[PDB]
C-alpha cells in the first residue's frame, strides 16, 4: 500500500494538456490580408473556438469523474497506477473522436469513435473500483458535493501554465530568424529580422503577464479556501476555459489592423474575454461567502483583516477590463491607449495592492 | 506570510514545459523519401537534436537555481510570488536565445541576447533574496549538497506527461480527415483515411505506453527515497532528457522503411535511447544504496522485502533493450519481432513482477 498523492498529480498534468489540446488550432489561424477571405476565415475561427470549448468540458467532466473515483480509492499501488496509466490513454482520445464526430456529422463512424472512447473510460474505471472493493484496504476510511481542492490546485496550474507559454512555444518553433531569410530580405541584420518579429513578442509578454496574474489570483484565493464545492468547481472550469483564449486576444491585438475599426473592435475581444475570464474568479469567492464558516478560512470572512484585500485582487480585472470597454464606446479616441496602459497599471496595483487598499479604506473614512 | 508549494509547483510546470519546448522541431521534421536528400534531411536532425539536449541542461541548471533559492526562503508572499513569476518570464527565453546563438554564430547580438537573458534571471533572483533577507521572517528557520524531492518529482511529473502526450497533440493538430480529402483520395470512406493514419496512432500507443512504464519505476523509486542528492539529480536529468526522444524513436519505427536494413536500424536507435532512459533511473537506485540508512526507507536496503522487487522494477527496460539490441546483431532475422514483442512483453511483466520475482527467487532458492 503506497501514497496516491503524486500518481494524482501526474493524471492532473496529463488530463489539462489533454483539455488544452484543441486550443492550437485556434491560435495557429491566421489574420487574412484579402477581406474577401474574411468571412470564411472569420466561420473557421469560430467552428475552432466552439470546438475548443466544448473539448476542454468533456475532458473536465472526465477530470471530475476521476477526481471523485480516488476519493474512494485513497490509497493506490502497483496495479492501481498501471490501471490509471490505461484510464489516462483512454482520456486522451476523446478530443480526436469529438473532433472527428463534428468534423463528420453525418458519417456515422464518428460518433461510434467517441462513444467507444467515454465506454472504454467507464470500463477502466469499474476495473478500478472492483479491484479497490476486493483488497477493502485501498478503500478511503469512510469507505470501510464536497471536491478535492489539491487536485483543483493542479489541474488549473497546468492550465495557467500551458496557456502562458503557449506563444513562446510558437516563437521557438518558427520565428527563429534563418540566416536566408537575413540574407535575402534583411540586408543581412539580424537586428532587423528580430525587429520583424515584435509583434509577436509584445504578444506573448502581454500574455503571459495577464495569464500569471490570474494565476496569482486564483492562487491567493484558494491559499484562504477550506472545502471546495462543486459549484466553485463549475466556476473555475468556466474560468479557465475563458482563460485559454487570451493568447487569440493578444495576437490579435497586436498584429496590424488595416482600419482603426479594426482594432477597437480586437480592444473589445479581448477585454470581453479577460473580464470572462476574472468574473468567475470573484463569483468563486462570492459563492465560497455564502457559507464561510465551512469554505473560507476565518481571516476572509465578513469581518476579517483579508476580506477587502481578497475583494480588491479578485475584482482588480473585471473592473478594469470594464472600464477599457467602456472606453471603447465613450472614449474611443482615447480608448486603444487605455488599454495598454491597462496592461502596465494592472500590474503596478498588485505590487501595490495593500497600500492602495488602505489608502482607498482610509479616504472613505474621512468621507 | 504564506505557503510556497503550490507556486513552487507552478514554477515547476513553468519549467519543464520551457525544458522541452526544443523537443517539438526535432519531432516534426520528417522521413525525406528521396535518399539524395537523407544526407540533408539527416544532418539538420542531428543539428535538432544536439539543441534539445544543450536546451534541455539549460533550463534544468536553471530549474534548479531555483529549487535551490526556495529551500532559503521557506515561505512566500504577495512580491515574492510575482517577483518569482518575473524570473519565470526570464527563464522562458533562454532556448530562443540559445538558438538563435547557435543558428548566428559570427553574428555578435545572440551571445549578447543569451547573456542579457542569464544576466536578467540573476538580478531578479538577487533581488528575492535581498527582499527575503530584509524580512527575515520569509528565511527558512535554518537560515535565521541535498536536493528538495519535492521539486524533483514535479519537474520530472511534467516532463513525463509532455513526451507521453507529444505525439497525440500532432495527431489532434493535423491528422483529423479533410472531407475534402475524403472525397478525393479515399472514395468517400472516412475508414480508409483513418487507416491511412493508423501509424501515427500505432506510435502514439507505444510511446505513451513506454514512457507512462518508465514514470511508474520511476514513481517506485521515489515513493522510498528519504533525501535526493545532486548526484542522483543529475542521473534523473540525463534520464529525463534521454526520455525526451522516445517519440522520435517510435515516429521512425513505425513509418514506412525502404529497406529492411533501414527497419534494423531504426530498431537499434529505438532500444539505445530505450537503454540510455531506463539506465540512469538504475544508477540512481544504485548511487542511493552507496549511503542507504540516509538516502532510502529501511524497506528497499540490502536485505529488505522490496530491495528485489525494486531492482527488478529499475532493471527490466535494461535488460530487454539490450536484449532486442542484441537480437539486432544474433538474430537479426528475428529481430524487429521481438522489438514489437517486448512492447507487449514488459507492461504485463510489470503486472506480474511480483509473481514473476517470487518465482526467481523460489526456483534459484531449490537451484
Ligand atoms: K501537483
Ligand atoms: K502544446
Ligand atoms: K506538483
Ligand atoms: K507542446
Amino acid at each position: 500500500i503506497q501514497c496516491s498523492q503524486r500518481m494524482l498529480s501526474f493524471s492532473d498534468a496529463l488530463l489539462s494538456i489533454i483539455a488544452t489540446v484543441m486550443i492550437l488550432p485556434v491560435t495557429h489561424t491566421e489574420i487574412s490580408p484579402e477581406q474577401q477571405f474574411d468571412r470564411s476565415v472569420q466561420r473557421l475561427l469560430a467552428t475552432r473556438i466552439a470546438v475548443y470549448l466544448m473539448t476542454f468540458l468533456i475532458v473536465t467532466v472526465a477530470w471530475a469523474a476521476h477526481t471523485r473515483l480516488f476519493q474512494v480509492v485513497g490509497k493506490t499501488d502497483d496495479t492501481l497506477a498501471l490501471l490509471n496509466l490505461a484510464c489516462m490513454m483512454t482520456i486522451t482520445f476523446l478530443p480526436y473522436t469529438f473532433s472527428l464526430m463534428v468534423t463528420f456529422p453525418d458519417v456515422p463512424l464518428g460518433i461510434f469513435l467517441f462513444c467507444v472512447c467515454v465506454i472504454a473510460i467507464g470500463v477502466v474505471q469499474a476495473l478500478i473500483v472492483g479491484y479497490a472493493f476486493h483488497f477493502p484496504h485501498l478503500l478511503s476510511p469512510q469507505i470501510q458535493e464536497p471536491l478535492s481542492k489539491e487536485r483543483v490546485e493542479a489541474f488549473s496550474d497546468g492550465v495557467y501554465a500551458i496557456v502562458a507559454t503557449l506563444l513562446i512555444l510558437d516563437i521557438c518553433e518558427d520565428n527563429v530568424p534563418d540566416p536566408k531569410d537575413v540574407k535575402e530580405r534583411f540586408s543581412g541584420s539580424l537586428v532587423a529580422a528580430l525587429s520583424a518579429t515584435g509583434p509577436r513578442f509584445l504578444a506573448y509578454f502581454g500574455s503571459f503577464a495577464t495569464v500569471g496574474l490570474l494565476w496569482f489570483a486564483h492562487h491567493s484565493l484558494f491559499l484562504h479556501v477550506r472545502k471546495a464545492t462543486r459549484a466553485m468547481g463549475l466556476l473555475n472550469t468556466l474560468s479557465l476555459a475563458f482563460v485559454g483564449g487570451l493568447p487569440l486576444a493578444y495576437q490579435q491585438t497586436s498584429a496590424f489592423a488595416r482600419q482603426p475599426r479594426d482594432e477597437l473592435e480586437r480592444v473589445r475581444v479581448s477585454c470581453t474575454i479577460i473580464f470572462l475570464a476574472s468574473i468567475f474568479q470573484l463569483a468563486m469567492w462570492t459563492t465560497a461567502l455564502l457559507h464561510q464558516a465551512e469554505t473560507l478560512q476565518p481571516s476572509v470572512w465578513f469581518g476579517g483583516r483579508e476580506h477587502v484585500l481578497m475583494f480588491a485582487k479578485l475584482a482588480l480585472y473585471p473592473c478594469a477590463s470594464l472600464l477599457a470597454f467602456a472606453s471603447t464606446c465613450l472614449l474611443s479616441r482615447f480608448s486603444v491607449g487605455i488599454f495598454h496602459l491597462m496592461q502596465i497599471a494592472v500590474p503596478c496595483a498588485f505590487l501595490l495592492l495593500r497600500l492602495l487598499v488602505g489608502l482607498a479604506l482610509a479616504t472613505l473614512r474621512v468621507l
